[PDB]
RNA sequence: AAUUUCUACUCUUGUAGAUAGCAGA
DNA sequence: GTAGTGTTTGTCGTC
DNA sequence: GACGACAAAGCACTAC
């Protein structure tokens, strides 16, 4: 079992796309008969007919909901018990109780409820059966419930084309489904409206009991409107009335008892909604509500737990402070011996409960109220200052786009503020406050969709990719390529001079083949026979005439209808097909074994099949002699696995050029050249993968032995043109490049446009200082030939979609792919490992490690195909965001990252095959990535991992030959088929996923990590404790380095809870000597880039810091003797100076900071604070090639080491299974012990 | 700035990589 | 008239 | 225990 043998494991289906160029006079014939216009109306009716069809669903669903009568007492008790006890047993009890009620509603739809009689119950089943297929159009379902002529004309527009509603059928199943999905009617009744109605009944009785006069007052409101005349006010707040609140008309009446495409379109609609906010005075109402909070009872104003951490980060130092302050005050009011169990109960309570505003203020201090007041007025003033600010006239200028976004940010800011308060009725909400808040919260609700609509309008491309499929009045066009079904599908293919053509017969063309010597096209003859397990009984035994004759009368028969010679069927072989489980099937093997009867039945069936294939019309000559004798086959399985591949075949027969060309002239054939930019006249270079798929499908070897099957169900399309502002490079102008002379640094976007206007003599202004300096370095080109910016959408285009099945000879689905991969990895201990980590100074960095741990190659992936993506392109695009912060610039970056990740896919698969390695990514469930990194978190990288699995699902390298494995005919199968993001584990074929955290902040030489969390210590007293835990600090005179001994069994409150190996450490203040690297460049050893500037501004600017030089400067000023090598900590503690004790902790902060990054001066290195067994401190500035070169190298190096940990456990464990993740402590113990 | 179309691009009337379509979020 | 044009079934695999 | 995968067997109804 070699690595190179991971081919032909399971089938992979892909769909190709091509542009059909009308050849000859086929364009005139199409327009003359108007297929395109008729098809345009049909897609443009797919919108007129949809509301008409919905009348059937709406009426039938409404009618079924009118008879629903249920007892909701059980559902209420399950809701109460879950709110009472928050245990997993009461949750599962509620989930089952909800599923029971959803099915009770579902049984009204399908007709399986005991509440209705059989006559009514069965009538619904006859409707629900044909409710999601072509029976909607019969009028039959509407006959159970009258069409107009225009509606009838709209129904017939989809004659032989109702598959256009394929996805729509699924959307309507989501409406009537009984599953726990929010698109469904049962879910809306059971899990959405009833908890609201159940809460309404509780709010009602509490008010009536406290204020009984409110009862007659509520009754007067109901009588004064006229709703629910036959129902009193107490009954509408009782459970039985909810059965009459299941239809929209009743829901509307219930709610009324409670309540009583273009540029100017975004301006007219927003200003209309904007001017509506003034008339409702929602700002004045909101400003009055937040002003009430200064005097009203704050123990009944609740903050949502889903927003508490967000509020903490917006009003306090960190997200932690609020949850922690509430934790300390609640522990402060526990009873008796406060165990660690009681503390964990307080922790879990704070995760899922709403906190009242008073408990927050009493726990956080008066400085939260000032933060709450300041943030509230800040948001309210911005929304108030935006409602009176008028919108611009157009969105032509970016300055006019900015003010539209600025006002939407103020509107979304107020909308964000209102969602701070808990909405659920589980809390004791204020009467007036909850009503006034919910009113303005729902009146600010449309502002969220207005933010998203406007952004998509500005970030959309100037094209119009919308398109409608072409049917040519044939419902089953391109459904199948077979010659027998050629007539009824009207789709064929050709080939001539290496150019592939598609032929369509519009509303017989008896093509007469000619010899190969005659010039012309080569028609593809497609012969297919789906499966012998189903075709042969259908065509031989289960014929209607044959079955009826044998059931009644017992004599045999010679079948001479559609057969080259009569075939024969005896009485017994029909009984073998239909016994009194089938005998030739594995019936005896499953139960009641009989070997003698089995083989006789098996051999009779197989010999029948061979005779039938010889006598059937089109299978009479398809290589039937290659079958191996019948009597010794084990079962039908290995026969059909051998018979089905032979049935599929493709042949090419020459057809005269005159016949095809004249056929197009007379209008009986619609030629269409398949064109995908790889058949152009100027094409010189390696082609697209899909072209190789298409070229390899018709290669002589593929027809000889099938590996890529040409599936049916192909589709055609037509894309109307959409040109708004055609811009092109006409002759006589100058085409400026987007890269400099070195061909790797892109020009900034704003500067390139200015230079393009200047070099072309169109800029009326003067080049800026930076623009002028860039002029001598840019290259210009004359317009040799005319170029159109996005020529694709300038004119109408046809499109052809065709599916292919790669690895057709393999199984349908993979069978234990991970087990096979693990088995190979077990027997090949020398396999290398590939790790990928997103760096801060570069997008992607990769390191490959051998079996025993040494690095074979560390590379930066920010320069792909002679183009720098991170250092220049993403950085200047990032610079644009800081300058503008508009919507369009945000869209460009997201598109660019996806384009970058496409390039990275090629390098991973290329490097993998060269090393035959397993690539270890980082799983996204665990950890979080810093904002300074180029690639976003879990947004674009999560899609990138899926694209890697899909690429390796069927991997082809376009340089590899077709015959050799790794090519188009025999693609690699290196990963299992993708199922879901959540379903995938730590291993998917040759891809391993490891936890991201603790991979960069680690010394590669020692495995050391910063053992202290710096968030814990703020106070002077904690600084005394922190520096007391350390054993001793002394100045080694011989080496000139301070040594700080630390023991992991101390300062447990300041650690992070991850001891690891190495019970004792020696943190050293290495001397600031001018060391030299491999290249000879000088640097100062021990240099640290620390960002500590202010208490609130700890990141604004970076400063050079030298721990050795600042420590000796501090000790000298304090007059603390250190040349003798004596302990320094006892002297500092007994000296008792606040400044020295404070500064020393910051120095310990600095030394422990391995990550040193400075964007301006271009340093990114890791300097270790501890020495390894050799007695040398790691410093990546030395550029040692056997250790990580840069900081981003360390992250990729340790991610690959984490994958090595999983692979090592694979080898040591007897079973072929992997641990479901690895703990942080285990990883720390592994790396620290390994380096010892 | 020309692409089945997506990104980036222009010695090269195109280059390099990706690309499972269809309907609905 | 009469066949040329223009929905249903076969065991599977998959669940 | 119902849903795809395909053709080819199965019924209408009329152009010829």
């Amino acid at each position: 079992t070699q690595f190179e043998g991971f081919t032909n494991l399971y089938q992979v289906s892909k769909t190709l796309r091509f542009e059909l160029i009308p050849q000859g006079k086929t364009l005139k014939h199409i327009q003359e008969q108007g297929f395109i216009e008729e098809d345009k109306a049909r897609n443009d009716h797919y919108k007129e007919l949809k509301p008409i069809i919905d009348r059937i669903y709406k009426t039938y669903a409404d009618q079924c909901l009118q008879l629903v009568q249920l007892d909701w007492e059980n559902l209420s008790a399950a809701i109460d018990s879950y709110r009472k006890e928050k245990t997993e047993e009461t949750r599962n009890a509620l989930i089952e109780e909800q599923a029971t009620y959803r099915n009770a509603i579902h049984d009204y739809f399908i007709g399986r409820t005991d509440n209705l009689t059989d006559a009514i119950n069965k009538r619904h089943a006859e409707i629900y059966k044909g409710l999601f297929k072509a029976e909607l159009f019969n009028g039959k379902v509407l006959k159970q419930l009258t069409t107009t002529e225009h509606e009838n004309a709209l129904l017939r527009s989809f004659d032989k084309f109702t598959t256009y509603f394929s996805g729509f059928y699924e959307n309507r199943k989501n409406v009537f489904s009984a599953e726990d999905i929010s698109t469904a009617i049962p879910h809306r009744i059971v899990q959405d409206n009833f908890p609201k109605f159940k809460e309404n009944c509780h709010i009602f009785t509490r008010l009536i009991t406290a204020v009984p006069s409110l009862r007659e007052h509520f009754e007067n409101v109901k009588k004064a409107i006229g709703i629910f005349v036959s129902t009193s006010i107490e009954e509408v707040f009782s459970f039985p009335f909810y059965n009459q609140l299941l239809t929209q008309t009743q829901i509307d009446l219930y709610n009324q008892l409670l309540g009583g495409k273009s540029d100017e379109e975004v301006i007219q609609s927003f200003c209309k909604y904007k001017t509506l906010l003034r008339n409702e005075n929602v700002l004045e109402t909101a400003e009055a509500l937040f002003n009430e909070l200064n005097s009203i009872d704050l123990t009944h104003i609740f903050i949502s737990h889903k927003k508490l951490e967000t509020i903490s980060s917006a009003l306090c130092d960190h997200w932690d402070t609020l949850r922690n302050a509430l934790y300390e005050r609640r522990i402060s009011e526990l009873t008796g011996k406060i165990t660690k169990s009681a503390k964990e109960k307080v922790q879990r309570s704070l995760k899922h409960e709403d906190i009242n505003l008073q408990e927050i203020i009493s726990a956080a201090g008066k400085e939260l109220s000032e933060a709450f007041k300041q943030k509230t007025s800040e948001i309210l003033s911005h929304a108030h200052a935006a409602l009176d600010q008028p919108l611009p006239t157009t969105l032509k200028k970016q300055e006019e786009k900015e003010i539209l976004k600025s006002q939407l940010d103020s509107l979304l800011g107020l909308y964000h503020l209102l969602d701070w308060f808990a909405v659920d009725e589980s809390n004791e909400v204020d009467p007036e406050f909850s009503a006034r808040l919910t009113g303005i919260k729902l009146e600010m609700e449309p502002s969220l969709s207005f933010y998203n609509k406007a952004r998509n309008y500005a970030t959309k491309k100037p094209y119009s990719v919308e398109k409608f499929k072409l049917n040519f009045q044939m419902p089953t066009l391109a459904s199948g390529w077979d010659v027998n079904k050629e007539k009824c599908n009207g789709a064929i293919l050709f080939v001539k001079n290496g150019l592939y053509y598609l032929g369509i017969m519009p509303k017989a063309l008896s093509f007469e083949p000619t010899e190969k010597t005659s010039e012309g096209f080569d028609k593809m003859y497609y012969d297919y026979f789906p499966d012998a397990a189903k075709m042969i009984p259908k065509c031989s035994t289960q014929l209607k005439a044959v079955t009826a004759h044998f059931q009644t009368h017992t004599t045999p028969i010679l079948l001479s209808n559609n057969f080259i010679e009569p075939l024969e069927i005896t009485k017994e072989i029909y009984d073998l097909n239909n016994p009194e489980p089938k005998k030739f099937q594995t019936a005896y093997a499953k139960k009641t074994g009989d070997q003698k009867g089995y083989r006789e039945a098996l051999c009779k069936w197989i010999d029948f099949t061979r005779d039938f294939l010889s006598k059937y019309t089109k299978t009479t000559s398809i290589d039937l002699s290659s079958l191996r004798p019948s009597s010794q086959y084990k079962d039908l399985g290995e026969y059909y696995a051998e018979l089905n591949p032979l049935l599929y075949h493709i042949s090419f027969q020459r057809i005269a050029e005159k016949e095809i060309m004249d056929a197009v002239e007379t209008g009986k054939l619609y030629l269409f050249q398949i064109y995908n930019k790889d058949f152009a006249k100027g094409h010189h270079g390696k082609p697209n993968l899909h072209t190789l798929y298409w070229t390899g499908l018709f290669s002589p070897e593929n027809l000889a032995k099938t590996s890529i099957k040409l599936n049916g169900q192909a589709e055609l399309f037509y894309r109307p043109k959409s040109r708004m502002k055609r811009m092109a490079h006409r002759l006589g102008e100058k085409m400026l490049n987007k890269k400099l002379k070195d061909q790797k640094t892109p020009i900034p976007d704003t500067l390139y446009q200015e230079l393009y206007d200047y070099v072309n003599h169109r800029l009326s202004h003067d080049l800026s200082d930076e623009a002028r300096a860039l002029l001598p370095n840019v290259i210009t080109k004359e317009v040799s030939h005319e170029i159109i910016k996005d020529r694709r959408f300038t004119s109408d285009k046809f499109f052809f979609h065709v599916p292919i099945t790669l690895n057709y000879q393999a199984a349908n689905s993979p069978s234990k792919f991970n087990q096979r991969v693990n088995a190979y990895l077990k027997e090949h201990p020398e396999t290398p490992i590939i790790g990928i980590d997103r760096g801060e100074r570069n997008l992607i960095y990769i390191t490959v490690i051998d079996s025993t741990g040494k690095i074979l190659e560390q590379r930066s992936l920010n320069t792909i195909q002679q183009f720098d993506y991170q250092k220049k392109l993403d950085n200047r695009e990032k610079e644009r965001v800081a300058a503008r912060q508009a919507w369009s610039v945000v869209g460009t970056i997201k598109d660019l990252k996806q384009g970058y990740l496409s390039q990275v896919i090629h390098e991973i698969v290329d490097l993998m095959i060269h090393y035959q390695a397993v690539v270890v990514l980082e799983n996204l469930n665990f950890g979080f990535k810093s904002k300074r990194t180029g690639i976003a978190e879990k947004a674009v990288y999560q899609q990138f991992e899926k694209m890697l699995i899909d690429k390796l699902n069927c991997l082809v390298l376009k340089d590899y030959p077709a015959e050799k494995v790794g090519g188009v005919l025999n693609p690699y199968q290196l990963t299992d088929q993708f199922t879901s993001f959540a379903k995938m584990g730590t291993q998917s074929g040759f891809l391993f996923y490891v936890p991201a955290p603790y991979t960069s902040k680690i010394d590669p030489l020692t495995g050391f990590v910063d053992p202290f969390v710096w968030k814990t210590i703020k106070n002077h007293e904690s600084r005394k404790h922190f520096l007391e835990g350390f054993d001793f600090l002394h100045y080694d005179v011989k080496t000139g380095d301070f040594i700080l001994h630390f023991k992991m069994n101390r300062n447990l409150s300041f650690q992070r809870g991850l001891p690891g190996f190495m019970p004792a450490w020696d943190i050293v203040f290495e001397k600031n000597e001018t060391q030299f690297d491999a290249k000879g460049t000088p640097f100062i050893a021990g240099k640290r880039i620390v960002p500590v500037i202010e208490n609130h501004r700890f990141t604004g600017r970076y400063r050079d810091l030298y721990p050795a030089n600042e420590l000796i400067a501090l000790l000298e000023e304090k007059g603390i003797v250190f040349r003798d090598g004596s302990n320094i900590l006892p002297k500092l503690l007994e000296n008792d100076d606040s400044h020295a004790i404070d500064t020393m902790v910051a120095l310990i902060r600095s030394v422990l900071q391995m990550r040193n990054s400075n964007a301006a001066t271009g340093e990114d290195y890791i300097n270790s604070p501890v020495r390894d067994l050799n007695g040398v401190c790691f410093d990546s500035r030395f550029q040692n090639p056997e250790w990580p070169m840069d900081a981003d190298a360390n992250g990729a190096y340790h991610i690959a080491l984490k994958g090595q940990l999983l692979l090592n456990h694979l080898k040591e464990s007897k079973d072929l299974k992997l641990q479901n993740g690895i703990s942080n402590q285990d990883w720390l113990a592994y790396i620290q012990e390994l380096r010892n």
